[PDB]
């Protein structure tokens, strides 16, 4: 059977899981339980960080990740943890 309890929570905010179609933009809301910390993204591939082809938005103990580029391909499994906590969402594309 499950747990109790769960451990302390690093995650203010979880990102929960999204729709968006080919091409249209897509961001994911992930707040965190502590400021300071560097909230590291990834993707069903490769890692992701603020740069071309992707955008992230940090403000305190709030992390937007915004993604244009999604499309057809990106229909697979986000990731994203934050020091010691670490959860993943799904992206389901629209067609």
């Amino acid at each position: 059977p499950e747990p109790g309890k769960k451990p302390v929570s690093a995650f203010s905010k979880k990102p929960r899981s999204v729709e968006v179609a080919a091409g249209s933009p897509a961001v994911f809301e992930a707040e965190t339980e502590r400021a300071g910390v560097k909230v590291r993204w990834q993707r069903g591939g490769s890692d992701i960080s603020a740069s071309n082809k992707y955008g992230l938005a940090t403000e305190g103990t709030r992390h937007t990740l915004t993604v244009r580029e999604v499309g057809p391909a990106d229909q697979g499994s986000y990731a994203v943890i934050a020091g010691s906590s670490k959860v993943k969402f799904d992206l389901k594309v629209i067609e």
